[PDB]
């Protein structure tokens, strides 16, 4: 527990928060860890768990993008909306108020194995994103720092969403990559389940995933290929499968 404050937000579409936290001196992370949430104003007792999306090198805020799906996002979310439409009403003589919060953690995901991986598939599933979005920009600092120092060679990014505007919560992001990514580290795939405006041409319907797989497969053989998932379990199942019959690193983590 360190008691601390949401400094700002960003209202995103399909009903996301891009929030803003002020990190703790002590707090270190890496890319891929989480941390548990409280929030009073909300539940004096209930803890929720976030990705932090923000990489670990941005020095003073931890971001995390919370999508209203029940309770107590949707009521985080209200809180956060009348918070910010009153400061547009009033929002003159001091500062943004600042909501208070209580963080715990970080907690490790295998995700962070990705920077000792020679080859990965990154594969998301709407808001799944979030570990991947702070692992990509930790990579995009670390390549302008140390280029050798790093045995990532090739990262296969494939992230799928029910509606369109949800491209919108990383696009710049995915932007930056596209311009920096002079030595093709990257291969972004955008699924609706160029049309991003990005130079990566937006596909539709469900990914072949046994194409793609065999694809990646001859790329990298006799090389190992570590896949790592987040996202929906019916596509879990489905990605385990294919990773024993190319013989790709999976990790259990959908039940
Ligand atoms: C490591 C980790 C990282 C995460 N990172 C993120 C992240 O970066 N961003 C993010 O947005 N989320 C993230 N999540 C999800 C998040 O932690 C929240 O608890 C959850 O997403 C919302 O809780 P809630 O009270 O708002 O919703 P709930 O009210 O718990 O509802 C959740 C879902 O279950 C359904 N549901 C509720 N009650 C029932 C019932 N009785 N029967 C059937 N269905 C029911 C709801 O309809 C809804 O679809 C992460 C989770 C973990 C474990
Ligand atoms: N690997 C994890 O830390 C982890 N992973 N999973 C599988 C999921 O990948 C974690 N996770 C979710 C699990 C359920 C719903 C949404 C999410 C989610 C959204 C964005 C980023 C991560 C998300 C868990 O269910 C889980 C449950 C309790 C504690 C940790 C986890």
């Amino acid at each position: 527990s360190e008691p601390t404050f949401v400094v700002n937000a960003s209202l995103l579409p399909s009903k996301v928060l891009g929030l803003q936290v002020q990190r703790p001196q002590s707090f270190n992370y890496q890319p891929g860890d989480y941390l548990f949430i409280k929030c009073p104003g909300i539940s004096k007792f209930e803890w929720h768990p976030f990705t932090i999306s923000s990489a670990p090198e941005m020095p003073d805020v931890l971001t995390l993008h919370i999508r209203a799906v029940g309770s107590w996002t949707g009521k985080l979310y209200q809180l956060i909306r009348e918070q910010r439409e009153e400061w547009i009403r009033s929002g003159s003589s001091q500062s943004l108020p600042g909501v208070p919060v209580y963080i715990d953690g970080p907690y490790g995901t295998p995700s962070t194995h990705i920077f000792e991986s020679k080859y990965a598939i990154l594969i998301c599933a709407g808001i799944g994103v979030t570990p991947f979005a702070s692992i990509l920009k930790s990579i995009l600092h670390r390549n302008q720092q140390n280029p050798a120092k790093m045995p990532l060679k090739k990262v296969h990014f494939y992230w799928l969403n029910r509606e369109q505007k949800a491209f919108e919560w990383f696009v710049e992001l995915l932007s930056k990559i596209e311009a920096e990514d002079t030595n093709n580290l990257f291969d972004l795939n955008l699924y609706l389940t160029l049309i991003t405006g990005l130079k990566s041409r937006t596909k539709t319907g469900r990914p072949d995933w046994e194409e793609i797989f065999k694809d990646v497969a001859k790329q990298h053989a006799p090389d190992n290929v570590e896949v790592f998932f987040c996202g929906p379990t019916g596509l879990a199942l489905q990605l385990r499968h294919l990773c024993t019959k190319y013989g790709f690193g999976y990790r259990k983590e959908n039940f």
